[PDB]
Parts: structure tokens; C-alpha cells; sequence
């Protein structure tokens, strides 16, 4: 029959109060024969009712996709509350149950300490900067880097990786020519997390 | 019908001329019925002979299980020979076959660079030595720490990620307390990869 997958929101859109998180409730197998799909929600147990279902959308396997979106409140994410996307349907037995929430456990705050390019790197015709984010939980985080308010995107980010005390960390490394890191340019390494202060930290580098 | 899985050598095992790497031919959901299975092993088409398959193992669901495995010279799994397993059981339409060879594509060197502990962490009880792997292809690569000949085991690293240029880099964190970096102990990262000679270096740091 039917089955139900229930999508949390970008973590981007939990970390910034501007942004809208949303949970996201997607049915897929829906037959022609038992096409009605009844979207129910509750938050903490507590039935909400102001969701977003979209109209069924027949899809190229002969099968309905509908798909229901909950607006879900910055604070009330933050603070663990647990969405479950309740699924009716004719042709199932008993009504799939979905629950989604935050990644659970302590949260714990980054350290983010930014290094230089070594010696040996000051060679090339390009050098390093590194950002290290370490000591954080849960491992839902974001890094970019900036300099003179303006992105700079010539970076890649390690995945957070499970360290020996339960906690995660990372790396981000910003590749800029000796051409701007020479005449002095301060490049500002952004990190996002629940458990910084506003979610927000910054370090410099120059 | 049954189904065959291919596998790879240990990637420690393609690196080092010491070890005896091996490829592994297994094959899953051989009936009770059609329990004969046969295996036929090809070197870039060139039928070898020297194969080790192991008696049938009747499985919990209730089917069995067979192993072949094909020992793979360290010069030949390295100069990307292809390793083709065939295997032919009764209740097949026809043979299944399965092809196997190193990761494709041209080899780039890995630079390595250790940075020390910032000033910042430095005010820490402990403190994360770096070690930083770029510019690698393919992404086959093991990172080890020691120090006076004994390994360091207190160290994570993070996986390959694939960087701007199409080749990889990653970052490994040995986390010692100030009693030994302070002494002026020497710490080694130890790097084994395909493009370095001997596919080994090392970089120290004190
Ligand atoms: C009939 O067709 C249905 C529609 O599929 C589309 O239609 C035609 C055109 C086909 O060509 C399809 O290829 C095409 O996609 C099928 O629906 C699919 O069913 C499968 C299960 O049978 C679903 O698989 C599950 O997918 C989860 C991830 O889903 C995200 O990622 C997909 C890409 O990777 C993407 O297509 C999805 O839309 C969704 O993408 C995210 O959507 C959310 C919310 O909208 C966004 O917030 C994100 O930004 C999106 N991110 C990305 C990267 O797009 C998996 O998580 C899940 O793995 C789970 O199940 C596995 C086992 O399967 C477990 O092991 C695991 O632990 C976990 O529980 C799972 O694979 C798929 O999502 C459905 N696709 C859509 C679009 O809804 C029908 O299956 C098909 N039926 C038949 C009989 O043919
Ligand atoms: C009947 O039982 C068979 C035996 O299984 C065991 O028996 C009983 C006790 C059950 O309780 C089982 O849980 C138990 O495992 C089943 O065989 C299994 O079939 C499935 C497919 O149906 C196979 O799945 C495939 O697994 C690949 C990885 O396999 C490695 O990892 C497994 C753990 O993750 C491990 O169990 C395997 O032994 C193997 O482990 C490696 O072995 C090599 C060589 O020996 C070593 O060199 C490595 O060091 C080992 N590494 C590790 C980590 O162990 C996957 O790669 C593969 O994903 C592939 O297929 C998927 C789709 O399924 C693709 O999407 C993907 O792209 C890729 O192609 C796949 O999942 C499984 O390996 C089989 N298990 C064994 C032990 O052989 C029967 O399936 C089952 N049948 C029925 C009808 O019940
Ligand atoms: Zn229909
Ligand atoms: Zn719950
Ligand atoms: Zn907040
Ligand atoms: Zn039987
Ligand atoms: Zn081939
Ligand atoms: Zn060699």
C-alpha cells in the first residue's frame, strides 16, 4: 500500500529566527482505486490544524504523491518538540504514523579556531586557511566564509565527525591566492549551531 | 535466484607489498535445489586458476552461502587490472558476472602539512596536533600517528571530501595533553597513499 516519509526542516532554516522551518510529510504509492488521503498532525500529542496539504499529483508510474507541509516555530523546534504526520488511506489497514524531531541529546557548544597556512604551503601560488569546529552536539551545523561582507564560496567542509568523547567535529578549508591573503585581507570563518549564542559565532583570520 | 557480490582488497592491503590483498566473490540465496555453484575467475579477460572457494554454508534463511576468494598481486590490483568473478548455478537464466578493479583515474600525490595547536586551545588541558591531506587522487588513503616508534591511537579523521579541483583532501586530529607536547616529544603523521613513493610518507611535528 501507501507509504509515508517525513522530512525535518534545513537546518539553516532552525538556526536563523528570519527563516521559516518547515516538516515536510510525503505519501507516495496512493492507487487510483483509493485516491482520498487524510492528513492529520499533532504537536507533542496535541493535534494542530494548520497545515499546508497540496492537491494529489499523479505521478509516471500510475501511482498519487500528496504531500502535506507544517510550518514549525524556531523555539519549539529548538526546544524538541516532536511532530508526528498521521497518514489515512482506504486501501490501508491502519492509519502509518510518522514522528520527527530535532536531534536529541545534550547540546553541546563548538570551539572554532582558525590556522594559518604552514610554510611548507606558503610556496605554492595558493595556501589554506583553515577553520577548525570542534566539541559540538548535535552535529547539525553550518560554516561559510566571508571577507569585507562579501561570501567567499572557493571553500569546501569536511562532514562532521564523531569524536572519541561523543562530540563532533570539523574542518573548513578557504582556498584564496597569495594575492589577496598577502596584502592583508581579513577572511572571517561563520559558524551556525544551536548552541552558540543566537546560533551564531564568528572567528577572523588575517 | 542467487545474487553475487564483488568486493574489494582491504585498501591497507593494496599499499603495503607485505600484505596479500584478495578479492572476494560471494554469492547469496543458493537454493536448496540448485545448490551447485561454479566459479570462474578472469584476470583482463585471461581465465586464472588459483582461486580458494570455500564448501557451501546453509544460512538462517535457509539458504546457502558460498565464498570464493582470489589472492590479487600488489603490482597488478595497482596497475588497474580488472578482476571479473562469474559465477553459474542451475536455477540461473544465465551466468552472473562480476568485474572489480582499483578506483580509476589518474593518480595525484598528496601533500601533507602539520599544523600545531592554536594559542587559543593552547589555554585547554589538551590540544589538537593537525595533519592535512590535499590534492590526493584517488581517495584511497589510510592516516596514522606515532611518536618514538610507538603509534598514537588517540586520533580521529575525517573522510575524504572531494575538493574544487577534482582531487581530495581530509584533515586528522591527534588530541595529546600538554604533559607530552610540552616535553618536546616528536609526533609523526604517517600518510599511505598510491602516488607517494613507496606509497608511504610521513610528516613530523614538535
Ligand atoms: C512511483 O513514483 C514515486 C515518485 O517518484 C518519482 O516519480 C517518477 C518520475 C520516478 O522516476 C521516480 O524516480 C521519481 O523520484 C516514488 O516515490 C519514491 O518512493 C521511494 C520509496 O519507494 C522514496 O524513497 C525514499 O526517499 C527518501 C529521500 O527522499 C528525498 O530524496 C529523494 C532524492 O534522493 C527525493 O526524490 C525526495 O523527493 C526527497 O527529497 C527531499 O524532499 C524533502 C521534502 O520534499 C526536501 O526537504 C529535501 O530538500 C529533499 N532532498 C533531496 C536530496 O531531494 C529516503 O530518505 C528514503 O531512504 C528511507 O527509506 C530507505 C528504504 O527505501 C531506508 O533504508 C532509510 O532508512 C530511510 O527510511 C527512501 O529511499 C522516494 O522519496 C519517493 N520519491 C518521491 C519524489 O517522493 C514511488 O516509490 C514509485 N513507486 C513505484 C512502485 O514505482
Ligand atoms: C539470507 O541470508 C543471507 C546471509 O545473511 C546473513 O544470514 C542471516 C544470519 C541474516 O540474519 C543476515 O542478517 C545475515 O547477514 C543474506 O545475504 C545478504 O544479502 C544481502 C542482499 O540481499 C547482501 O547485501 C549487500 O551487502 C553489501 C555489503 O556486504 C558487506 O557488508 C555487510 C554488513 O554491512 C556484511 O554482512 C557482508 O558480509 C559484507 O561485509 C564485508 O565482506 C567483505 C568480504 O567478505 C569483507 O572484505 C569486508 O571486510 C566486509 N565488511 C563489512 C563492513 O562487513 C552491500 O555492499 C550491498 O549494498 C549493494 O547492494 C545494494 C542493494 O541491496 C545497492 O544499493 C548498492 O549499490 C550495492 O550494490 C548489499 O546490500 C549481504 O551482503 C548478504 N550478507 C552476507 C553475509 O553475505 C541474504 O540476503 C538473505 N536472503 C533472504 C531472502 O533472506
Ligand atoms: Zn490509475
Ligand atoms: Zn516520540
Ligand atoms: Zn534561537
Ligand atoms: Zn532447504
Ligand atoms: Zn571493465
Ligand atoms: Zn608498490
Amino acid at each position: 500500500g501507501p507509504s509515508v516519509f517525513l522530512f525535518p526542516p534545513k537546518p539553516k532554516d532552525t538556526l536563523m529566527i528570519s527563516r521559516t522551518p518547515e516538516v515536510t510529510c510525503v505519501v507516495v504509492d496512493v492507487s487510483h482505486e483509493d485516491p482520498e488521503v487524510k492528513f492529520n498532525w499533532y504537536v507533542d500529542g496535541v493535534e494542530v490544524h494548520n497545515a499546508k496539504t497540496k492537491p494529489r499529483e499523479e505521478q509516471y508510474n500510475s501511482t498519487y504523491r500528496v504531500v502535506s507541509v507544517l510550518t514549525v516555530l524556531h523555539q519549539d523546534w529548538l526546544n524538541g518538540k516532536e511532530y508526528k504526520c498521521k497518514v489515512s488511506n482506504k486501501a490501508l489497514p491502519a492509519p502509518i504514523e510518522k514522528t520527527i524531531s530535532k536531534a536529541k541529546g545534550q547540546p553541546r557548544e563548538p570551539q572554532v579556531y582558525t590556522d594559518p597556512p604552514s610554510r611548507e604551503e606558503m610556496t605554492k601560488n595558493q595556501v589554506s586557511l583553515t577553520c577548525e569546529v570542534k566539541g559540538f552536539y548535535p552535529s547539525d551545523i553550518a560554516v561559510e566564509w566571508e571577507s569585507n561582507g562579501q561570501p567567499e564560496n572557493n571553500y569546501k567542509t569536511t562532514p562532521p565527525v564523531l569524536d572519541s568523547d561523543g562530540s563532533f567535529f570539523l574542518y573548513s578549508k578557504l582556498t584564496v591566492d597569495k594575492s589577496r591573503w598577502q596584502q592583508g585581507n581579513v577572511f572571517s570563518c561563520s559558524v551556525m549551531h544551536e548552541a552558540l549564542h543566537n546560533h551564531y559565532t564568528q572567528k577572523s583570520l588575517s
